[PDB]
């Protein structure tokens, strides 16, 4: 029966007095494993797992080339049923399985790697039609079984696994984007009742901040601190580390304003010295995160700027020391400025937590196509314009500085403002003229006549008019339009991307050290130094849940018709 | 507003000793570039000097970089671009983000 | 110098078929093609405007 795909037969034969245990136990899935396979199914998993690899790629395809050469018995038959899109034979392993929520999790990610594939397009569908299928299963079986009791759910979702795939519940989630699984009530509370350690999460919200300032005020119990020993505890919560951490950057930012800009000398002086000292730290906690990842801590761009931020100190500071040369003084002082700017936008990005504009600045990212297409119909119209005028005006300029300056930057100068030129109009001119090239100044208007100016009026005017009013107006009109309608589409979904975000930053900073920020150093010298029940439940509640589904099926209350009969 | 103020300052005019036209030039002009007018005429050298002050004394803003025997100093293919950028990204685009907002 | 009036004006024409040739690149096409349909809006405008 199961060679022949009958799943009816399957499940009569199983639920009428079968053992699939002492099935599973014989040599026959060995058999079933080494001739059973389909050729093409094996081809297309091996190149697959060439092409890209993964923490659960290689476990599978190992296990099945063991097999197939020559313990986790129906973790086999599972992904056996899964690779051949047969619905009506995974639904039934899927059941007999423990543990069944991670084995949903999993094959939806696993039916989600090989969708892209063009090669055949229905073959593709059908696997992703299945793929998102699963995932509905499982967040409601999860949604069911949290709603009975927290304590269990909790534990559940923190499962060691057994070499499933290597990976946990939640990192199996998290793995392939099923924003909806975390963006659900269930892990977003376990996520806050994470962040906030000991402390309740009824304190008001900004009474820890007022007694972060006062120390001495953690003495009088204003906050319900109840989930000496408190200055362990509370200055052991990543959310004070945090408020902390933030208030000594502002700080550092403000000293470095005023070193940078209102004292600055050949010799540095001691506010230079503790800037720093501020930085190495910053330095050294940075060569720590690029330990504790490999390569991929550079694929995004926040850590790349951070990267160049304190490379492009480092470089002023070798600058600045040449006290000899004066002229090395001023390019270090311009270097650091250029680095100041570069520290000081990152502010923006630490600030997507607050939970009141966080969402709001997510959103941001979805609206460079627009920006992008704006520019290119903005230079385009600016080309045209800025060369004929000056090829018709001004004749031969024999110099590269002036010509770009006249071509281009005159006409962006008119995006906003003023009129691209005065000197189309004839009325007002010379004064500025300068027949030789010695000075530093436009060259003369036109190749005048007999001492007059030869260029007529009517083409040059009408040509401004009608630049100005395509570019002024039309264009930057027609972007505001395209940002409301940004704006407007892809609200309903913000806030459960922001949710994914948040959960991705509330796990980084709970790894962390959780140690105020000046102080870590003595921790790094000091590591230079030294160097089933859970099971049970989820069967109930899987047993209720397909209660549950059956009871569904049959609400159509269309037993009156045999009933009749 | 911030960033481009403290950088334009630090680069062009050394240092200043006086809190008042120091949070003038950091601050209120930049702020100025909102609505209308580029927010400084100083980065473009082609026209500077008679408003120049060596000495403290005078209420004029501090002189132009540390010209070096008798030339500006400070590069013009750096001030520009930024100018145009920071131009760009406040007064436009931000605004507009803020009306499709409000719509 | 009438010569070469004309042409800076060919050239202000042959430039502006740049945004037409761009019409396949799927990535902005699609929005370059919604550009026709907002005509009537523009000439609606103009004609408040000259009367005013
Ligand atoms: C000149 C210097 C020395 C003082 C400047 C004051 C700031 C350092 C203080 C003023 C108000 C504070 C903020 C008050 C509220 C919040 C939101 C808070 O974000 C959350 O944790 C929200 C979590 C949630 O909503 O679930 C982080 C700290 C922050 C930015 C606080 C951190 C530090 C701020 C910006
Ligand atoms: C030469 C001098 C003028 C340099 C000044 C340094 C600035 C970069 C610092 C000084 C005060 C700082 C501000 C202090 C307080 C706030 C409010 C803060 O907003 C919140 O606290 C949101 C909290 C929430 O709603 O959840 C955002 C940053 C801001 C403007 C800080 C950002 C950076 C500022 C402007
Ligand atoms: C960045 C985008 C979104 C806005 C458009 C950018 C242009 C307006 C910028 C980009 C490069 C800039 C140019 C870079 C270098 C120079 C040379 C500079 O003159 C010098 O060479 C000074 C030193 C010398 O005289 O030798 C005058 C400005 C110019 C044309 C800059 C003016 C404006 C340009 C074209
Ligand atoms: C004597 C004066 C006008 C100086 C010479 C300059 C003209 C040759 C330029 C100025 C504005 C240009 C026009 C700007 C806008 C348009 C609409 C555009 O319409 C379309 O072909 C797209 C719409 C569609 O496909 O239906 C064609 C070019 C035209 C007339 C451009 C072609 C050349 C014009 C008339
Ligand atoms: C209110 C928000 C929404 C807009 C941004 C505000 C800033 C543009 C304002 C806030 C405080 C103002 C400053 C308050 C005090 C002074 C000193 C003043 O000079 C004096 O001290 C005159 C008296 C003397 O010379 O002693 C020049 C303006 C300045 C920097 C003001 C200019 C503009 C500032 C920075
Ligand atoms: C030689 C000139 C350019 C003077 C030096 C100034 C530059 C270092 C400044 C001017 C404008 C700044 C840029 C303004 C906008 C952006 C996009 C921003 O994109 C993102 O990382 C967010 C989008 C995403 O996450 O996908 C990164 C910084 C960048 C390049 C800023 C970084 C530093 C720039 C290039
Ligand atoms: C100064 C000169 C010598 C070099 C300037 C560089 C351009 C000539 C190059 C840079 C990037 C290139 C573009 C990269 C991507 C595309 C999209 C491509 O459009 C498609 O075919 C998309 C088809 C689809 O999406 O299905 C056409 C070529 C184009 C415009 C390429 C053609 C030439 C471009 C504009
Ligand atoms: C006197 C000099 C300054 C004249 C310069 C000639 C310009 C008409 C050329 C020079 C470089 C060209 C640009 C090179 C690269 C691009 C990007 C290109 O955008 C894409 O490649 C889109 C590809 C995709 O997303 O699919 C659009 C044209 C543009 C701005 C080209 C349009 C015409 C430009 C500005
Ligand atoms: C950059 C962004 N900060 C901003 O302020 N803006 C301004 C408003 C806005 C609106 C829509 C999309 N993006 C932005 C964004 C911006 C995007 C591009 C440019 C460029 F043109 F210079 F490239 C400048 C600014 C942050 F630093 F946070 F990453
Ligand atoms: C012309 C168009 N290029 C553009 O850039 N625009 C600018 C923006 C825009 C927005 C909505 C509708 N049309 C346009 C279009 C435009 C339309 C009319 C005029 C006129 F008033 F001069 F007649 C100038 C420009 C291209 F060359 F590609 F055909």
């Amino acid at each position: 029966a199961l060679i022949k795909d009958r799943p009816k037969f399957v499940r009569l034969f199983l639920e009428n007095g079968l053992n699939l245990q002492k099935f599973l136990t014989n040599e026959v899935l060995t058999e079933l494993f080494s001739t059973h396979f389909s050729t093409l199914v094996y081809r297309n998993l091996q190149i697959a797992k060439n092409s890209y690899n993964d923490a659960l790629l290689t476990f599978v395809w190992k296990l099945v080339a063991n097999f197939r050469r020559s313990r986790h018995p129906l973790q086999a038959l599972f992904i056996w049923a899964i690779l051949q899109n047969k619905k009506e034979l995974s639904k039934v392993i899927w059941e007999q399985t423990k543990g069944c929520t991670l084995a949903a999790l999993g094959a939806s990610k696993l039916l989600k790697t090989l969708a892209k594939v063009k090669n055949d397009i229905n073959a593709a569908g059908e696997s992703e039609e299945l793929a998102n299928e699963y995932e509905t299963r499982a967040v409601e079986l999860f949604t069911e079984c949290y709603s009975n009791d927290e304590d269990l759910a909790e534990q559940l979702l923190v499962y060691s696994c057994e070499a499933w795939g290597g990976s946990n519940c939640l990192e199996l989630a998290v793995e392939a984007t099923d924003q909806h699984f975390i963006a659900q009530p269930g892990v977003q509370n376990f996520l806050s009742k994470q962040w906030y350690g000991e402390i309740s999460r009824d304190t008001k919200n900004w009474k820890i901040i007022l007694c972060l300032f006062i120390i001495p005020l953690v003495g009088c119990g204003l906050v319900s601190f109840r989930k000496l020993w408190y200055y362990v505890a509370f200055f052991t919560s990543p959310f004070v580390v945090f408020s902390w951490n933030v208030v000594f950057y502002i700080a550092f930012l403000l000293l470095f304003a005023y070193v940078l800009l209102m004292d600055f000398h050949s010799v540095p002086h001691t506010p230079e010295l503790i800037l720093y000292a501020l930085v190495f730290v910053l330095f050294c906690d940075e060569v720590r995160q690029w330990y504790m990842n490999g390569v991929n801590y550079f694929t995004d761009l926040w850590n790349v700027m951070d990267t160049l931020g304190l490379f492009y100190f480092i470089a002023g500071i070798v600058f600045r020391l040449h006290s000899s040369n004066k002229s090395s003084l001023y390019s270090g002082r311009v270097i650091f400025c250029l680095d100041y700017i570069i520290f000081t936008l990152r502010l923006i990005h630490i600030f997507t937590v607050s939970r009141n504009l966080g969402p709001k600045i997510i959103m941001l990212q979805r609206m460079l196509i627009d920006v992008f297409f704006f520019l290119f119909l903005f230079a385009v119209w600016m080309v045209a314009f800025g060369v004929a005028r000056q090829g018709i005006l001004r004749q031969n300029e024999q110099r590269w500085r002036w010509i770009f300056r006249s071509v281009i930057y005159e006409p962006y100068l008119a995006m906003f403002g003023q009129v691209p030129s005065d000197v189309d109009s004839t009325t007002y001119d010379f004064s500025h003229c300068t027949f030789s090239g010695n000075e530093s100044k436009p060259l003369c208007v036109e190749l005048d006549e007999h001492n007059l100016p030869r260029f007529p009026e009517w083409i040059t005017i009408p040509l401004v008019c009608i630049y100005m009013l395509s570019t002024n107006i039309l264009l930057v009109n027609l972007l505001v339009a395209m940002f409301g309608y940004t704006v407007g589409i892809v609200q309903e979904n913000n806030d459960q991307v922001w949710k994914f975000q948040r959960y991705f930053l509330v796990q980084e900073y709970c790894n962390r050290l959780n140690i105020p920020f000046p102080f870590v150093v003595f921790a790094y010298f000091y590591m230079v130094v030294k160097k089933n029940e859970t099971l049970a439940w989820e069967g109930v509640m899987k047993e209720n849940y397909l209660v549950k589904i059956n009871t569904k099926a049959n609400d159509n209350s269309e037993e009156m018709r045999h009933r009749f009969r």
